[PDB]
């Protein structure tokens, strides 16, 4: 039994992380094949953040200008190029540990797991979750730019997001592989805040499925409701409106444990209304929402019987 | 910015993980150099798991049924002994990707990452914390015996989990490396009952620390309370004993903060009484008692391997 919030083994990308060193900043790059990505900021300065212009500041810069690291091995760079936020260097040699990857783009509530990564090595690996106003609350420190989140399928890494800045009120953001951001968000020193985000409701109903599999059951009720009623009832406690789509991914879910979805949703109207009274849910005095209806089939495993 | 319940990097145990099959039974197993380490119980079927007299078991049990496989490559076992609780084959070809490592043994309220793994494939990483009743709230499913738990230092791999069991009530029993049982369990799938849990005080002291860190001080009080005073209310809370060992490793957390250790004591001794009164400290609203006070220095400073 038991449920935990779980990361992919990180093997398979600390074989990638270098150290990339541009002047006077160093961040980390993400080594597949023979290019090196990472952060294009990487090439200002402390005043040119405040305006840059990539385009100007990318041709006085030369190869020699880039010193990339593999640990101790030194990364000859033989040409530099961009796309989008994403600086991409050529290498002479191709990394022999390069697994079996794919760039993609997630969409807000999903989730995937990051490698924090300082002057090219790891630091920890953690669970997290493209936020509906396009930002993750991961755990950032100055140096961390350039490292990546991914999902593991099979033996294919698919990498979804490499990380930028973060925002005032502490949360980060980042582009995708080839170089465009999640949300309305640039790489320059300006003005910026994330939008307001609401909860996501379809991963709440899913880890709400996720207690009654392993015996929490305390907040079942004999009481229904109706979807209208329910999407509405939400929007007090600024949840997401739940989608068709939303009731049907929360269907192999719902034939595991035998509780339809509209039932789900009338339990969750009794918490937000009332509270817990004290108790725990899975041992959370809040309503868990980092967990897609797939991570929770991954983990809970459970048959169906048809 | 940001604090996240983070796993140490699994790259150097994941070169480690083989599988084991013996009869039936397939767990996992840990591969250094020419040693594979796994559950003894690979010798048993599903059916001999109540009472098993695993020394007779393993006097009538052979190399060549000792199947040992990493990814494509089956590893020859050129001989077997038993300690403890643990199987040693002893294999042909030493382990390439053998990381710097160390067996240890840990202490109740520590903390450590658990890859979890099946069929000798890694599958999942998440940071789990020995319980006072030397449990886990771990996430295991059939298959996960052998998957292990470690801390790293500098380069080297701290192992000092192996998984063996689950208990009825869902929490999981494991050995050291060295084949003893954490607590008073035994490798037999019976009633075995896990004491009473109890809250590590320690951990949710450096959990305080690290909300200060990241701009989470409404609980910070101007009372003051005595080592004495502070152990009264947590004995009736089911809260570990403070002792002064404890206010010596909150001192650089003390330090960082400006925060005396019993200051921040009464700030927690309002929180037992009076709750928390509906506010969320970094975003939960329970006391979170599964970060040891290097954890928090770990993830605040970026340390790296």
């Amino acid at each position: 039994s038991g449920f935990r919030k779980m990361a992919f083994p990180s093997g398979k990308v600390e074989g990638c992380m270098v150290q990339v060193t541009c002047g006077t900043t160093t961040l980390n790059g993400l080594w597949l094949d023979d290019v090196v990505y990472c952060p294009r900021h990487v090439i200002c300065t402390s005043e040119d953040m405040f305006n840059p212009n990539y385009e100007d500041l990318l041709i006085r810069k030369s190869n020699h200008n880039f010193l990339v690291q593999a640990g101790n091995v030194q990364l000859r760079v033989i040409g530099h190029s961009m796309q989008n936020c994403v600086l991409k260097l050529k290498v002479d040699t191709a990394n022999p540990k390069t697994p079996k990857y794919k760039f993609v783009r997630i969409q807000p509530g999903q989730t995937f797991s990051v490698l924090a990564c300082y002057n090219g090595s790891p630091s920890g690996v953690y669970q997290c979750a493209m936020r509906p106003n396009f930002t993750i609350k991961g755990s950032f420190l100055n140096g961390s730019c350039g490292s990546v989140g991914f999902n593991i399928d099979y033996d294919c890494v698919s990498f979804c997001y490499m990380h930028h800045m973060e925002l005032p009120t502490g949360v980060h953001a980042g582009t995708d592989l080839e170089g465009n951001f999640y949300g309305p968000f640039v790489d320059r020193q300006t003005a910026q805040a994330a939008g307001t985000d609401t909860t996501i409701t379809v991963n709440v109903l899913a880890w709400l499925y996720a207690a009654v599999i392993n015996g929490d059951r305390w907040f079942l009720n004999r009481f229904t409701t109706t979807l209208n009623d329910f999407n509405l009832v939400a929007m007090k406690y600024n949840y997401e409106p739940l989608t068709q789509d939303h009731v049907d991914i929360l269907g192999p879910l719902s034939a595991q444990t035998g509780i339809a979805v509209l039932d789900m949703c009338a339990s969750l109207k009794e918490l937000l209304q009332n509270g817990m009274n004290g108790r725990t849910i899975l041992g959370s005095a809040l309503l868990e929402d980092e967990f897609t209806p797939f991570d929770v089939v991954r983990q809970c495993s459970g048959v169906t019987f048809q």
